[PDB]
C-alpha cells in the first residue's frame, strides 16, 4: 500500500466542475468507509491517517478523500460555508461511486463535513466516528477562538515555517511526533500560492450568511444512527469541553476520551483508535 | 462455569476474623484479575458479573470477591468508613493469595473499593476498570443524593419488594432487563436480617469521622497507573458529571460513555463492556 | 396590595378571543417589567411573586401575567406549543397596553415564554431575568426527564394529594416551605376540571409538529439584549448543567448561582433576587 | 484619595521580620474589608483595585495588601508554597492592626491566599468574594498549562516588553484596556532586579514539599462561610470550568458569571463587581 497506487480522481459537479483527488484500498473488502482527514495547513487524506488507513484496509473498502482546498483537490478561491461545500462534493462523489449509505470516519474539519453530511443527506450516512470534529462541537467553557485556532490564524496572515511548527506543536500532547521533517514537509505543502489561496478563502467562508450551517451542534439531535465520538484530553483546539452537547443530543451516541492526547487523535493513540474504529464499525 | 464449582473462601483479618467469599475462575491464565460488585441491596459478586466472569476468564485469572456486607461474606452490624473497610479485607486477601500488584475492575461501590485500596496499598494496585464508581466520583452539576441514592435510601426506611423494583427500575436505561424473577430473586437476598443489618451497617458508616476516606477524588491525582472510566449517559445513581475530577485529575486516565445505558454497564451494554475490558487489560 | 386590588382582565386574540388574568401594581412608575410565573399544578402570578411583586413596585411598573391555561386567564382544551401560544398572548396583552419595548421576568415555564416572546418579537423584549428557565435550558448531564418533571407527570396521571406532595418536595431545598396549607392550596386549584382540562392540553401539545419551537437553546444566539440567567444550585428540576448553552451562546448574558437553593428561586432566595432583578433592570 | 495619602508599611514575623506595604482608606467605617491582589508581573493593590478602592471606603474600612513578592512589600528570593506564606503575612498583619474577623476579597493568586487564610485562620476570616481564583480552581476541561498561565511563564523566561503586552491581552475581553502607558508601567516595575528576584522565588517554591497546600479545591468543602465566586465568561488563565469544584462543595457557595468579560473582573467589569461586593458585604 503507497500513495501512488491508492491514488484516484473523480470529477463532481458542485456550481461547476470539481476535481476530487481520493485513496482506496481493501477494494475486495465487504463495506465501505470514507475517511475525511483534518484541516490544518498542509494537511491531505494519506497523512492524516498514514497509521490507520493500511490497517483499517484489511475490514474495509476505505476512500480517503482529499476534501476540497486540500492535497490534490481544487484549490477555489471562494466558497460557500466549507462543510456544506465539501458535503455537496462528497455527494457528488457518493453518487458516481453508486454508493447507498456508508459510515463516515472524520476528525476535526473532515469531523464536521462528515456531520453536515449526514444532516443534509440522511440516508447516505452511516455509522460515524468523530475524532475532535468541529461544527459538531460547541466549546462551552473554552473562549473562543481557542489558542489551537489563534495559532491557525497567525499562520495564515503569516505563513513562516516558524509560525507553523508553533501551530503543529499544538496538535500533540507528545511534541516530540513534530519532528523537523514533518514541518519542512507540511511547510513545503502549506506555503505554495494554491494552498494559501485556499487557506484565505476558508476564512472569508466565516463572514458568509450561511454561517448558520456551521453551526451543526443545532442540528445533530436529528442523528438516527450510532455516532462513536472520540477526544484527546489535552485537545487545546477543540477542548473536549466541545463534546457535551453532541453527546447529550445524539440519541445512539458513545464517547472515548484519552488521556496525555491532543487534537491528532489518529496519530497520537493510532492503535488504540483504530481498534476502537475496527469493533464500532462492525469488525469487517 | 457455575456458581458452586467457583465458589471459595477465605478468613482474614479486619479487627479480628472476616469471612470473605469468592470466585475464582479462568486458574491457569497468565494475568490475576480482581472483581468488585455493586452495593445494591441483595448485590453478590456473580450475578453482578453474570454477563462477564466466563468471558473474562478466557484471558485472565478471574478473583471476584463478595465484599462485606454482601454475597457470603461476612456481614457485621458495624465498621467504619466502607471503601477502607473493604480494603482491608481486600489487602488480606491479597497477603494470603500471595499477590503482588494486580489491576481491580470495580462498578459503583466496588469501584470506590478498588480505588481506595489504590490509594492506601499503591504498591499493590494495578489497571483500573472503574464504572460508574463512587467515592471517586463527584457529582458536579447533579444535586445530592441523586434519585437512585434517594430509591437505595427508601428502601432501607422500608424494605419492601415495591421499593426494591423501584430501585432496580432506575438502575437501568432499559427497565425490560427487571424482571419479576430478578426482583424476586434480589427481594429474597436482599430482604434477610442479615443483609438487611448490613444495609443499616452502612448508613451510619456515613456519619463516622473517617467520612474524608470516602471523598476519594481528592486523592486520586496520586494514581500512577492508567484507569479506566465507564459510564453509562443515562446513569441515575452516580451520573455522568461525576467523572469529571477524576477524568482531570488522574494522569493515564480514559473514559467511555455509553449512551442508552444506566448504572449497570456491565449488564446492560455487557459484549462492548467485555471487549473494552480485555483490550484495556492487555487481551491476555 | 392584595389579589383584588391589583386584579385585572384583557382580552386578546390567539386564534380567537383568549381572556388573559393579570396584576398590576405600581402604576405612576417610568418603567414597565412583566412578570411570566412557573408551570407547577396550580400556579399563578400571584403565589409565584408574592415575595417580589410589592417590592419590584417600589421602582417599577409591574405586570404580572397568568399565562393561559394558568390563573384566572382561559384554560383551553387545545392549543400548539406552549411558549409560542403563551407569547402570543402576550404580545396582543402589550398591544392593548400600549407597551413598546419591555424587560421580561420569568422562572421555568414563565422563562421559556419570555424567551419565546423575545425571539419572535425582538424589537419587543428589552433585558431578560430567567430563572431556571425552560426551553433554553438543555440538561448535558442530567438524564431527561429530571426527577422533577418525573413527578409532575406521575400527577398528571394521578392527580393525587400525595403525588403533588412528593412534586412540591422536589421544587425546594428547603422542605419546610412545603406546608400543609400550601399542598392543599395547590391541590384545590390543581383539581379543578378546568385546570384538568388545561393539562390534558399541555399534554398534547407536547405531541405537535411544532416542537422545535420549544428547543430555544438552539436559537438564543440571536438573543441581542442583556440576560440575567439564575439558578438554585440544587435545582432538581432544570438542573444546573441546564444553564451552560445559554450562558455560552447569549453574548451578552450573565449567570447568578445560588447554593442552598433549588427550582423556586423566587422564593427560597427572594430578598437577594430581588435586589438581583432591581439593579439589573437600572434601579427604577 | 491617592496612592501616597493612602500608603501604609507595617512589619510582621514571617521567619524573620518581613515588611509589608499597604493601602488604607474609610478608617472612620464600622467593617473592615481586606483586598488581596492579582499575581501578575508588576502587580499591585493599587492599580489593581484603582476603580474599587474609592468607591468601597465609602461603606467599608479598606485595607488592601501588597502581598509579599508584589508592590512595596520584601521580595524575598526564598520562601515556602506561596498562598501559605502570604497568609501568614496577612496573619501578623491582622494582629498587628488588632483585626478580629474579616471578610476578604482577592482575584487571582489573592484570591487562593484568601482561601489559604480562611483554610488555616478559620476564625479570622468572614465573607469571601474570589474573582477567577487561583487553587482553588481546577480546570475540568482546560489543558494545562491555560494559555494565561503559559505566557505568564513565556515572559518569566524572556521578561521583554513584546511577552508582557503577549501576557497581557490574554488578561482582558477588551483588548483596548492594553494601553502603551499601561504595557510600560508593568514592563517597568517587573524588570526591576527585586521583582526579577522575587519570580526566580515564585518559580522555586513550585518544586518544594508543601506543593499540596496550593491544591486547595481539596479543602474548601470545609468553609463554613458564604463565599461569592465571580468570574469572567472569556477568562483565559483561570476558565470558567474551574468554578465548578468549589460551587459544589463549598456549601454556601455563591457564583457570579460575567459575560464579555475576562480575567481582570474588577476592571473590566468594575461597577457591577463593585456593587455585587458591597451588596454582599452587607451595604456597610
Ligand atoms: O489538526 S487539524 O485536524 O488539521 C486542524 C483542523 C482545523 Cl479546522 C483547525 O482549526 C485546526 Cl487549529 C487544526
Ligand atoms: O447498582 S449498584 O451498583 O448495586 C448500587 C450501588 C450503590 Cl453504592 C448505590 O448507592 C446504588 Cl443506588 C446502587
Ligand atoms: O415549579 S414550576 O416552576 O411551577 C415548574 C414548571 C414546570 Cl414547566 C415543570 O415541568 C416543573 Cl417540574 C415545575
Ligand atoms: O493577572 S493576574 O490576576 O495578576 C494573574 C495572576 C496569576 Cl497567579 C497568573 O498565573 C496569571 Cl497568568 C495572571
Amino acid at each position: 500500500l503507497t500513495f501512488e497506487s491508492t491514488s484516484r480522481f473523480a470529477e463532481v459537479d458542485v456550481d461547476g466542475p470539481l476535481k476530487l483527488h481520493y485513496h482506496e484500498a481493501g477494494v475486495g473488502n465487504d463495506q465501505t468507509v470514507v475517511l475525511l482527514h483534518g484541516g490544518g495547513p498542509g494537511a491531505a487524506s494519506w497523512t492524516n491517517f498514514s497509521r490507520n488507513i493500511a490497517v483499517l484496509a484489511r475490514h474495509f473498502h476505505v476512500l480517503a478523500v482529499d476534501q476540497p482546498g486540500y492535497g490534490h483537490s481544487d484549490k477555489r478561491a471562494e466558497h460557500g460555508q466549507f462543510n456544506r461545500y465539501a458535503a455537496m462534493a462528497l455527494k457528488g462523489l457518493f453518487d458516481q461511486l453508486g454508493l447507498g449509505r456508508v459510515p463516515l470516519v472524520g476528525n476535526s474539519l473532515g469531523g464536521g463535513t462528515a456531520v453536515r453530511f449526514a444532516l443534509d443527506y440522511p440516508a447516505r450516512a452511516g455509522r460515524l466516528v468523530l475524532m475532535g470534529p468541529g461544527g459538531l462541537s460547541i466549546n462551552l467553557f473554552a473562549p473562543d477562538p481557542t489558542e489551537g485556532v489563534k495559532r491557525l490564524s497567525k499562520f495564515s496572515v503569516a505563513p513562516t515555517r516558524e509560525n507553523l511548527e508553533a501551530f503543529l506543536r499544538v496538535m500533540v500532547y507528545d511534541k516530540n511526533l513534530i519532528t523537523p521533517e514533518l514541518v519542512d514537509q507540511r511547510f513545503a505543502l502549506a506555503s505554495t500560492p494554491e494552498s494559501l489561496t485556499a487557506t484565505r478563502a476558508m476564512g472569508k467562508s466565516f463572514a458568509g450568511a450561511d454561517f448558520e450551517a456551521g453551526m451543526m451542534w443545532r442540528e445533530v439531535y436529528r442523528l438516527r444512527q450510532p455516532v462513536l465520538l472520540i477526544w484527546g484530553r489535552e485537545d487545546r483546539v477543540n477542548p473536549l469541553d466541545g463534546a457535551l452537547v453532541a453527546l447529550k443530543t445524539i440519541p445512539r451516541a458513545q464517547l472515548h476520551v484519552f488521556g496525555q492526547c491532543g487534537h491528532w487523535v489518529q496519530v497520537e493513540k493510532f492503535d488504540e483508535f483504530n481498534k476502537l474504529t475496527i469493533e464500532f464499525l462492525g469488525g469487517g
